[PDB]
Formats: C-alpha cells, sequence, structure tokens
C-alpha cells in the first residue's frame, strides 16, 4: 500500500502545512487547573511515523505535555484487547450522543470517548488488582504502544484534576447508583485510576508511534511487536471516527474522515490507516476543546494528499 511514494517529498508537504497552521493564532489554552494554564500559546508540534517506522517531526515535539481525553481509544483498546468486543459493551455504548447526560437509553455510558464512558472502562481493565498494578499494567502497554518512547506522569496534573474533579465525580456516583460498574467496584478507587491514566505525560513524537501503532493493525511500527488484537484496533478505529472530536466529531468526520481523538492539552492523536500515525500538538483550544492548529492542520491535510476514508 504505497500512497506515499516519496517519504521526503511527503515531508516537505508536512513542513508546509506546518507552517500555514502556525499563523492560526486563535483559541483559548485550558486554565481550569494550573497546569494547563501554564502552557505557552506558541507551542505547536507535528510528529509522524509510517507503518514503515520513518519518522518526520517539525516544531515542539520534544516538550511534554498530558494525554488528557488523549488516552481514551488507548485504554478502550486495552480493555478490548484483554476481554472481547461483547464483554466491554455490556457496559458502555457504541455511538455518538448527539451532550450533558451520563446515560443513554439503555443506562449505559454513550461510547468509551465520553467521561462516563472511559470511566467504566476504566473499571473493566486488570479487575482484582491494586491500583498500583493496575497503573503499572496501563504504562508497560503504552510503552509498547510508543516503542519505549516518552512515557510520562505529571503528579501536579493528577493531583490538580482530582481535588477539582467534581463533574467526574457527580458521573461516579450516578454510574454507581444506576449499577454501572461490574460487581465489587470500588467506585473512588476507579475515579483515582481514571485520574491518573489523564495525566500520563506524551511527546508529540512518542505519541505519533502510539498511533502509528493504530494504523499498522495492532504492531507497533518500530519495534515489529504485536501489542493490540486486530479486534481492538478496529473497534478504537470505528468509535475514533464517529466519536473523537467531541462536539466536532461529526464536523469532522464529514470533512476530515479520519480516526482522530483531541484532548484538552491541545493534543490530536491522528491516525491514517495503513499509512502512518500522527500526533498534533497546540495548546490553545477553540469553542469546542480541539486545538485551533491541529484542526486547520487537520484540514489542510486530507484536502492535499487524499487521505480521506472516502477519497
Ligand atoms: O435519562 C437518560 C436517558 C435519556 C436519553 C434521551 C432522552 C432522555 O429524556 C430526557 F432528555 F428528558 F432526559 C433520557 N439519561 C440521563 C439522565 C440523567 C442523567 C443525570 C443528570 C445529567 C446532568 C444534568 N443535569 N441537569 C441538566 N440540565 C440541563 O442541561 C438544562 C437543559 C437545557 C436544555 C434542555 C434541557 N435541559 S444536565 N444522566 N443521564
Amino acid at each position: 500500500g504505497s500512497m506515499i511514494p516519496d517519504f521526503m517529498s511527503f515531508t516537505s508537504h508536512i513542513d508546509e502545512l506546518y507552517e500555514s497552521a502556525k499563523k492560526q493564532s486563535g483559541g483559548k489554552v485550558a486554565d481550569y487547573i494550573p497546569q494547563l494554564a501554564k502552557f505557552s500559546p506558541d507551542l505547536w508540534g507535528v510528529s509522524v511515523c509510517t507503518v514503515d517506522g520513518q519518522r518526520h517531526s517539525t516544531g515542539d515535539t520534544k516538550v511534554p505535555f498530558c494525554l488528557q481525553s488523549c488516552v481514551k481509544p488507548l485504554k478502550y483498546a486495552i480493555a478490548v484487547n484483554d476481554l472481547g468486543t461483547e464483554y466491554v459493551h455490556r457496559y458502555v455504548g457504541k455511538e455518538p450522543s448527539g451532550n450533558k447526560l451520563f446515560l443513554n437509553e439503555d443506562d449505559k455510558p454513550h461510547n468509551p470517548m465520553v467521561n462516563a464512558g472511559a470511566i467504566v472502562v476504566t473499571s473493566l481493565i486488570k479487575q482484582g488488582v491494586n491500583n498500583a498494578e493496575k497503573f503499572d499494567y496501563v504504562m508497560q502497554f503504552l510503552n509498547k504502544m510508543a516503542g519505549n518512547e516518552y512515557v510520562g506522569f505529571s503528579n501536579a496534573t493528577f493531583q490538580s484534576e482530582r481535588e477539582s474533579g467534581d463533574r467526574n465525580f457527580a458521573i461516579g456516583y450516578y454510574l454507581k447508583e444506576k449499577k454501572c460498574f461490574p460487581e465489587g467496584t470500588d467506585m473512588v478507587g476507579i475515579l483515582d485510576f481514571y485520574f491518573q491514566l489523564c495525566s500520563i505525560e506524551v511527546t508529540c513524537e512518542s505519541a505519533s508511534v502510539m498511533a502509528a501503532t493504530l494504523a499498522n493493525g495492532g504492531f507497533c511500527p518500530i519495534t515489529g511487536e504485536r501489542v493490540l488484537s486486530p479486534e481492538a484496533v478496529r473497534n478504537t478505529l470505528s468509535l475514533m471516527h464517529s466519536c473523537g472530536m467531541y462536539d466536532f466529531s461529526g464536523q469532522f468526520a464529514f470533512h476530515v474522515g479520519l480516526p482522530a481523538k483531541s484532548g484538552v492539552a491541545g493534543g490530536i492523536l491522528l491516525v491514517v490507516p495503513n499509512v502512518m500515525g500522527m500526533m498534533c500538538w497546540s495548546p490553545p483550544l477553540d469553542k469546542m476543546g480541539n486545538s485551533v492548529k491541529g484542526i486547520h492542520f487537520c484540514h489542510d491535510l486530507v484536502s492535499l494528499c487524499n487521505f480521506h476514508n472516502y477519497d
């Protein structure tokens, strides 16, 4: 599957799109915790990792930042990989909401990409062991996805996220009341694990390798290791396609047509199946919560290389 005939000319076009996006100065850096409000609005990085293992970065691609919602497709993939589609979707829905409600009509969170869904997915991983082992288990998994490149942890983000996460505690108690967790779940402990996962740190470079693992049918392109089952990958990409960009998800599926997942740190994890993974990062967000520069870049990328799913 050679739709990138000349990698060096392709990176030349990446750089031009990078420079064009750089001029987009709009948006607001998230500031509900100090660990996000700190970030400069001018940070802007794009990293590419093909399914071959070819790499290209431009801009601020080695500055660590928190995954935040970008971790949601990754922990869903781990859950499906270990437990199968059917078991996971006993607890969480499979489609966009069209949203302030915690649960759909079946008393399940709408999908794994919204907070209530990610909290339920978190309760499914490595059940029975304590939180330190749960975290270590997911960390080892993310190391394999990233081919052992930068995966860190921001204790300061974790502490601030947990102390100000009233909406997530409201979701936690509502899900407990509607019996959404597996039997024996310690809800407060699940919220802790959830806040920790949101505080895992990557760079553009390490994250693009994670995305490239999803683009490569579950095989890490820079180690050849099998990390995720084909089922886990397929499921994760479908939900990223339809639910990955908050309230912009429907527009993004229509105009861009690639599986992607945004996050409040300004990251956009982007997958071009069978071609490449990308991570774009610029902290200033539009009013729907997506990185202004990243969105502009994603539109330009598809209008240039015919990467749209139905192109
Ligand atoms: O009940 C379900 C299935 C369901 C599916 C579809 C329709 C439906 O009927 C309903 F919309 F009327 F509820 C119910 N899910 C569910 C129900 C309750 C909850 C916990 C509560 C969610 C958090 C909120 N609390 N108050 C709110 N008020 C507003 O947002 C203000 C507003 C503005 C505009 C129009 C209406 N209100 S949000 N979480 N999830």
